[PDB]
């Protein structure tokens, strides 16, 4: 488990509120002021959850393997509603679980905070509180989605099931990615804001 | 890697054929003929996929942890079509590519008790040289409950702790007959059977 985690006195899921002014928290702010420097954070939380963390991390170094290359990992953004958020922390990001799915049937990712903070997504509560992640994603190899897509494309219409490992709206300048299996992501941070 | 499979030199992947005669393929020849004794198996293959086993041994081993002294694993069975087989193979059970059952107990990946379940052509649909497939698969059942055709995860055990799930859901608890997995990795498809009328 990571070196910048915090005790959890034998258990294996924690949610640990950041201390304000700290680089770790530092580091999460600015990701998120970059493009919603409007909003108003009320708190930033790492998740230690041991087992999402474990599967995740096979799936990097099988990822790593098979592409022959160790840049296959993207932060994203993922907003959601608060009833969602018990659920995320403790099982991760689930593709079976309103919004439009124009470039798959997988989990959608942001590149920048402001898509994901938007209402469709980050549903304000009854109080006006919006959930956001920060999310390792295994991106991989992309290539462009498309409406339908169970799994990503073949890179090879002739090997059909060599996949890519995930799609975006766009493979020059990626706003969003979609990706279809369980434990190709890690929620790292929940960010509680307002507007 | 279980120590007893083929040398794959650095591969990360192979179907290998059994031998009739060997206990590794009688087992699952009278697996399959305790209810399918009306068919005749072409071939047994052991299906080793290094990435598939490594993420599944990783869900066995939280489950057993989770669960605490549970039987977690079961080993069931799953007929598919000819042209599902080469992604099964490489990338095992996909929820989202599930077909609706016949009696639905939730959206997930269907597994059967008996191989004749799986035997059904509506399953291990002939292809059109008379062959039906059929996968052995380690399935992560642990705790499981009664499912209901609208679920697209377990349900919790506790409706009061949402987030707490049954691992796996079927159609009778006294008397399983088969069991829907809602979960990448929670399946490792084991040893493929061809077989014919
Ligand atoms: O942060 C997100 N959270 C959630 S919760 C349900 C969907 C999304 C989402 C979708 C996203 O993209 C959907 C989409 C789909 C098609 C076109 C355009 Br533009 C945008 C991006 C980010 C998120």
């Amino acid at each position: 488990l990571p070196e910048h985690w915090t005790d959890m006195n034998h258990q294996l899921f924690c949610m640990v509120q950041l201390e304000p002014g700290q680089s770790e928290y530092n580091t999460i702010k600015d990701k998120f002021t970059r493009t919603c420097s409007s909003y108003a954070i009320e708190k930033i939380e790492r998740i230690q959850n041991a087992f999402l963390w474990q599967s995740y991390q096979v799936k990097k170094r099988q990822m790593d393997i098979k592409n022959d290359h160790k840049n296959n990992e993207r932060l994203l953004f993922h907003g959601t509603d608060a009833d969602s958020v018990p659920y995320v922390n403790q099982h991760g990001f689930n593709r079976s679980c309103k919004n439009a799915v124009s470039y798959g049937k997988g989990t959608y990712f942001a590149v920048d905070a402001s898509y994901s903070a938007k209402d469709t997504y980050s549903k304000p509560d009854s109080n006006g509180r919006k959930h956001m992640y920060v999310v390792r994603v295994l991106t991989g190899v992309f290539t462009k989605g498309r409406a339908g897509l169970v799994t990503p494309p073949p890179k090879n219409p002739h090997n059909p099931t060599d996949l890519f490992d995930s799609v975006t709206n766009n493979t020059r300048s990626p706003k969003l990615f979609v990706v279809f299996f369980d434990n190709q992501a890690y929620p790292e941070y929940l960010i509680t804001f307002t507007a």
